């Protein structure tokens, strides 16, 4: 259905980097979180399929992104 | 708590366009996701008061956005 990923921002490194309780063996970053969504949208199938999928379609990914806020 | 914002991609008008249930009066946009966030963590602290808040705190903002995948 629907599969939950949580872009972590790393100012260090200047990078996004994915994380996903729903998705097997996920490890991916990118400087932008539009090229981290590009990549996550051709990783993810891959990582379902080489493991035991076991989902039911149509599947979207839910790109997760958080932020402290202030008042 | 957690506030649950979507970003809505508007390809024609080449805008991520903000969406929330949760915060009342929100209508925003940016031309990147990174700006999305960096106008939400202005304009939503300022909403919640605007309005009848009732929050608990400390209060994060959780931006979303989903892709299709395809198999």
């Amino acid at each position: 259905r629907t599969l939950k990923v949580q872009a972590l921002w790393d100012g260090e490194a200047g990078v996004w980097v994915a994380e996903s309780d729903d998705v097997p063996g996920l490890a991916t970053e990118a400087a932008t979180l539009e090229e981290l969504l590009a990549k996550l949208a051709v990783m993810v199938p891959e990582l379902l399929e080489e493991n035991g999928v076991a989902l039911e379609l149509p599947v979207e990914l839910r790109l997760e992104a958080t932020r402290p806020l202030v008042f």
